[PDB]
């Protein structure tokens, strides 16, 4: 079972997320964020001084979030990428999935 780090990981007040860059793009094409490694690509090199840009800008209206919660952590310098998202608001649908877990007690 050599497999405990999953792309998503919660932490005490926020959450680590893998990711996977590829230049030549134009826009941040989703190309199918699920589990295991969010693979993206852009027009923009990993340069902290563009990248940063867009890179917040798309996760930020996805996740509903910004620079204020929004943090690099490192492997910037390529694809395998990780970000750390402060207390977040909200998610796209794909997450709602693990979300379900029965609430106690159930209502009438």
């Amino acid at each position: 079972m050599d497999g405990v780090m999953s792309a998503v990981t919660v932490n005490d007040d926020g959450l680590v997320l893998r990711l996977y860059i590829q230049p030549k793009a134009s826009r941040d094409s989703i190309v199918g964020l699920h589990g295991d490694e969010v693979k993206v690509a852009i027009t923009a090199p990993p340069v902290d001084g563009q990248a940063n840009s867009h890179l917040v800008k798309f996760l930020g209206k996805q996740f509903r979030v910004a620079k204020s919660q929004v943090v690099i952590e490192k492997g910037e310098l390529g694809r395998h990428k990780q970000i750390k998202i402060i207390n977040p608001q909200q998610i796209p649908p794909e997450v709602a999935a693990l979300i379900n877990l029965e609430h106690h007690h159930h209502h009438h």
